């Protein structure tokens, strides 16, 4: 067992990365040829009333991913709020 990777070698002010808004990364093994797909699981999951707090959600490589921008008050709400799922599975940026 081992997680860390969660800082740098480089500041600029008091607060570098500390909270604002981070970025999350979807994973699928199903093209998505629109949006809705991962939509829809988040919403099953989080509750449908999830669609007021999020950013510009936008298409990984492949078309089996997309990711999206939540504001870091809620990035720390939807990873206690998720199950890992037998196709779905989220992911988080490291800055």
């Amino acid at each position: 067992g081992h997680i860390s990777g969660a800082t740098s070698v480089d500041q600029r002010s008091l607060i570098n990365s500390n909270v604002g808004f981070v970025t999350m990364i979807l994973q699928c093994s199903i093209e998505m040829p629109n949006i809705s797909y991962a939509w829809k699981e988040l919403k099953e999951q989080l509750g449908e009333e999830i669609d007021s707090k999020v950013k510009g959600m936008v298409f990984l490589k492949g078309k089996l991913g997309v990711c999206f921008d939540v504001p870091t008050a809620s990035v720390t709400e939807i990873q206690e709020k998720w199950h890992d799922s037998r196709r779905w599975q989220l992911s988080v940026a490291t800055e």
